[PDB]
């Protein structure tokens, strides 16, 4: 029987290439999504055309609020409906937007950045590790520009910080469960669809292996690598996937 | 003119010392609390009777919440309302306790630990950097030394002080043009509680190589009153580790 | 053409289970070897059995010296001459041993060997590596617990912290020519032979996955990851393999 | 009765501001110097006229070689034989040059960026702990852009990730003995007096407090809180005095 994963904003982008290439390989899929219905439903149809019954979609938000642990034990508990397992969970749903220190509310910006990027993770950590031969593995998307960060985007920043502390807490705390958690860290992958074409050449201009941004590909690629049975040893580990980008000085 | 100080948490423990200190070094002081009243007035008191109107007190609660920008706003301006300036912000206030993965609802939590050891500052800061739109303004937050090693089961009490070294980055970056810099105390262990059983508290005293004990309050206060002197003007970004060697300790 | 790999310290133990990994997924190899010459032999035999003329040994000290230069051009040369290309460098020889600050070798034949093996001949053959020049990329053998070291073992500390400095270094310098430098970091694998039993035990007990060591193989899937196209984007990247272990504190 | 200094390098720019600094807090010291023999008299004539007999010359190439240990012992020696103590050691001194990857021989090269950043600390760090109320400690002068690298500098910076690594094993080894051991890592101060105008103002740009180099004394402070015993838990510290460099991004 073929193991299965949660991939939480897989409708689009990483999260997408990330649900495809885990189908590839043999899991079945929950695809998580928040707006984008038609994508998520769409990718789903490609995935089961692929292997009959071997994709649903999950609607959820992933903002903070006193529900997110309700939505997130309902994101898991839809994989075990579907599949009546859950190997694998991929955070990958991230709020990203500026935060300046000096019409979104403040604390809807705290929200939605730290709930996606850090307290979702978290619950769904929770609820994954509660509901469980196997290999059982988490993989937060993280970001390899933590310490050196865009300016202005200080609650995204936090909420990636603390995805790096929750992948280094639930590692340790799961461990005796057999339970891996690592990182994928991207520096430049896929560009904003709102980054004017300009900003978009500056970004990739900064890149020394290639002078180019990651595809979403590459990035899923690492995320393979660390579910798989050539990572048995690996845990609390985060990966850059950044084409040397966080080496560079300014 | 004397200089002035929010320091939340300040009415025990290492925030107190820290108050203290600052008042000592020549700083008016706001002493935020959250439950502990009546140690907060005692130390307002010490401290005005050292020298009259240098000291204030502060009520919130710093739980993530709807209404948490407001209390932040609010006390950054008792500080302008009590002394006319507000130079120094000390990020300490802190609820540390397990929340393991497998009476409090999660949520509730969550807002408790991630609000305070990381929202609050946030607020905190940019309510702090707002009003400031030769001075010596600083930001200095208490984190951990240990933010990379942590105690089991701690995960959101870990997250939170993980997230507040991406603020203190992420700040001193982006409040570097209007001169404030913005830094971090780490920790290691310090001040254990009175109540922990003292056969407890050597198994940690036992594991730190600098003389296999605990920094003192006043240790850790002595770093924060570096970090905002004019010895430190061109440190910003920086998180300074007061951990004995316990970091470096593997298992 | 087979792609070609030199492994330095490659007859026994990590280097060996790398070499012999590299060799299974298509590579030619050379097994670098100092002392260990009846074990590099035995391993070519083996792997020349499966594959003829795809592995040859090449014998040299990686001490400090004014003939280390020498030595590492033509540890390098010899992969050119007998396969006439270099594809990857694995830098895993390596000294090991305590060096108290406080109180057999001189000081500085310790910090000959140490720093040699651990950090300067991985530069020097980094050089005749890049110099000589597809999917080219070096992996240096790093250490989980460089922040976290054995007490008195200073100067293999600074050896190792050195090489994560040559790591990011040479990462930065040879992107533009596609050569891609990264790292794995074990924490505890296979345990000093010298090491008494009960001591083994005792370093077992503190991984969090599993309570074991790292086997060597578990060490060489990070290396064959990391050297594959499904790493074409990870350069400057140190992947620890460590069980958890630098995650735990004192 | 006065505690006592050794500062290495200290002729001229930063160690002489140490220097001068530990002086002002009541310090005797040894000023180190190499080749600059002029300005390192110079210096100590300025402060024994302040203080008569509380400053001496001391001379020594820290380039590595065998003969680097006595070369080492015999700088503390000649703090014991002036002042009959020797408190507090600052490792200052430091070449910084490129080493391209694709004058002096390779050997010279290593020795020289090597033993200066890195080996020579830790021969200084053995014979001071070795000779040893008190407040005893080691500042070395480390570099705040170790993980963001110049570029071509790949044996200056190996050296400096070295000197990384003694810090936090000396601390670690030395703590038993009351021997604080702490770091202090310029980002941008007194830029290299070669540099012109133009490249300096480049440099200066890349700040975000100031948008200007630190002052010799910036460092110094630094130094001085770390050797003050308002520093007396802190060991394995390395404190930046960067004004914000290492967080930029490219
Ligand atoms: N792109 C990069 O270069 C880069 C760099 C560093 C790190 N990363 C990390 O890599 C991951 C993938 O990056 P990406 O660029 O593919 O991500 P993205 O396109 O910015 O976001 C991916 C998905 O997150 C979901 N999301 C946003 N807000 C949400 C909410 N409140 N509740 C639930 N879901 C929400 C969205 O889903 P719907 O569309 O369904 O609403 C979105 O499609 C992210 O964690 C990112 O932080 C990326
Ligand atoms: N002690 C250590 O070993 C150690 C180790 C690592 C890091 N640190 C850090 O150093 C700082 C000081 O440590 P500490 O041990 O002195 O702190 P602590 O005693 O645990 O807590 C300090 C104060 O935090 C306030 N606080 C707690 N929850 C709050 C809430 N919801 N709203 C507002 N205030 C709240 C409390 O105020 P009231 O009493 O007024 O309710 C309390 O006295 C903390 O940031 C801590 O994380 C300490
Ligand atoms: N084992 C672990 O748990 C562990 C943990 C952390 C890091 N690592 C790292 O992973 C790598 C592999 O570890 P390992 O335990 O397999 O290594 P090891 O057995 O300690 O040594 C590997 C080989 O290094 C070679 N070597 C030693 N001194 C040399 C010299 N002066 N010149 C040339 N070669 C020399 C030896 O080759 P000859 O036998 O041919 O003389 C030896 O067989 C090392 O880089 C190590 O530091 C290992
Ligand atoms: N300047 C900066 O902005 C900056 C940035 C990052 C880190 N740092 C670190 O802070 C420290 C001070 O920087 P700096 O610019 O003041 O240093 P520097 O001017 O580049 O060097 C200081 C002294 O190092 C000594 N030195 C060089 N080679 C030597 C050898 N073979 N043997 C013995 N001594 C030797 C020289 O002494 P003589 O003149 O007597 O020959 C020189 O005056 C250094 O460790 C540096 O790496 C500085
Ligand atoms: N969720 C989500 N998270 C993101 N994080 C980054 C990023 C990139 C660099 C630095 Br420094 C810090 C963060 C980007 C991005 C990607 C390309 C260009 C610019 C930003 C990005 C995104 O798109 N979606
Ligand atoms: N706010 C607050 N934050 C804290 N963090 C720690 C700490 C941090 C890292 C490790 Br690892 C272990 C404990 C302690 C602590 C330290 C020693 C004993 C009991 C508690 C502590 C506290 O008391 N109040
Ligand atoms: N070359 C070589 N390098 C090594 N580094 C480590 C190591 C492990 C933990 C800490 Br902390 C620091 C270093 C070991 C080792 C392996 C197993 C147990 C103990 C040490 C080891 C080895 O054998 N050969
Ligand atoms: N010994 C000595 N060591 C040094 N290291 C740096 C430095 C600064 C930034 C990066 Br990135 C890497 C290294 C400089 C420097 C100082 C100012 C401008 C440029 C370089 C410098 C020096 O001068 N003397």
């Amino acid at each position: 029987e073929a193991p299965a994963a949660v991939v939480t904003g897989a409708a689009k982008r990483i999260g997408r290439a990330i649900a495809v290439k885990l189908h590839q390989t043999g899991y079945r899929v929950v695809i998580h999504y928040h707006n984008s219905a038609e994508a998520a439903v769409s990718l789903a149809d490609e995935l089961n055309k692929e292997r009959s019954n071997t994709a649903v979609v999950c609607q959820a938000d992933l903002t903070n609020s006193n529900v997110l642990p309700a939505s997130c034990e309902e994101i898991i508990n839809s994989c075990f409906r579907a599949f009546g397992r859950c190997d694998v969970l991929v955070n990958n749903a991230s709020a990203f937007y500026p935060t300046p220190l000096v019409g979104k509310t403040v604390e809807t910006q705290v929200a939605e950045l730290i709930g996606t990027n850090a307290i979702a993770p978290f619950l769904l950590t929770m609820s994954f590790a509660q509901r469980q031969s196997s290999n059982l593995s988490i993989v937060n998307l993280c970001d390899a520009m933590v310490d050196q960060p865009c300016m202005a985007f200080s609650l995204y920043n936090m909420g990636k910080h603390a995805l790096v502390g929750l992948t280094q807490s639930a590692a340790l705390e799961l461990a005796p469960y057999g339970i891996r958690v690592n990182g994928v860290a991207p520096g430049v992958s896929l560009l904003p669809v709102a980054m004017g074409e300009e900003e978009k050449d500056k970004w990739r201009r900064k890149v020394p292996l290639g002078r180019r941004e990651a595809s979403a590909e590459q990035i899923a690629d690492a995320v393979i690598f660390l579910v798989s049975g050539s990572a048995q040893y690996i845990t609390g580990s985060i990966i850059k996937v950044d084409g040397g980008l966080s080496l560079v000085h300014a």
